[PDB]
């Protein structure tokens, strides 16, 4: 019972039943002209202040939430990546956030970075707050995925040409590598943005997951988390139950 695990459990039951987008941050292997640009291969460390900032975020984030009772053999190119990303989704969610004139304070946020069996890596997003509304889902998804196509041409490592840096900038888009929880429909239908209990769905769920501690990761496990308020981010896996444990 340290006062970080009461203190993030109390802050997520005051926002047990907050309203909030869901968004899922991802990539897809894409082969231009011979040239493999896989999950892994948006390693520059782009010398923007506020990126520097938030990769420095991530990697003591990774750093404090480390259990070193047990040892972990996460591939350093994967560490690295993964703190790449985190930066970039966040930079993405604070543009949107200008563009809108919100207040970062008035904003609550969690983001849980994981690898699916099937996908591999991507980026849970849970985000919302008083100058949120659920009609403006669908703008908030291309808003996003405008920004995180940039960024990832941006961040790309592999060498490409003007040519194939238009065409992964519009496969970006185009295939909605940010993606946005609906409704199950059907394809003819429409969609409707589908809002989440924000305090609920970290504790009953996100909170639930097991940390990867190897290379090649555990499937469905999760590398790293964060929140608007620092509450999670530190807490190692254990404790992370723990809160959990408490909030029911
Ligand atoms: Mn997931």
């Amino acid at each position: 019972y340290s006062d970080e695990v009461l203190g993030a459990t109390n802050w997520l039951k005051e926002k047990s039943n907050q309203e909030v987008f869901s968004f899922v941050f991802k990539n897809e292997n894409v082969q231009l002209n011979g040239k493999d640009i896989g999950w892994n291969s948006y390693k520059k460390e782009l010398q923007e202040d506020e990126l520097k900032s938030l990769q420095r975020g991530a990697e003591t984030t990774w750093d404090q939430s480390e259990d070193m009772e047990w040892e972990t053999t996460v591939d350093e190119m994967t560490k690295k990546q993964v703190f790449i990303f985190d930066s970039l989704v966040k930079k993405c969610l604070f543009e949107v956030l200008n563009t809108k004139n919100i207040f970062p304070g008035d904003v609550n946020w969690f983001v849980q970075h994981e690898w699916g069996k099937d996908q591999g890596w991507h980026c849970h997003v849970l985000i919302g707050g008083k100058d949120f509304s659920q009609a403006q889902g669908k703008w908030w998804r291309r808003q996003l995925n405008v920004y995180w196509s940039r960024w990832l041409v941006t961040a790309c490592n592999v060498q490409l040409t003007p040519a194939e840096r238009i065409k992964l900038r519009e496969i970006a888009e185009d295939n909605e590598w940010v993606t946005l929880l609906t409704y199950k429909h059907k394809q003819t239908k429409k969609d409707y943005t589908k809002c989440v209990l924000f305090g609920n769905m970290i504790a009953y769920y996100f909170l639930t997951k097991k940390k990867i501690s190897t290379s090649p990761p555990r499937d469905g496990g999760y590398f790293l988390s964060s929140d608007s308020g620092w509450k999670t981010n530190f807490l190692k896996e254990g404790e992370r139950h723990l809160v959990s444990k408490l909030y029911t």
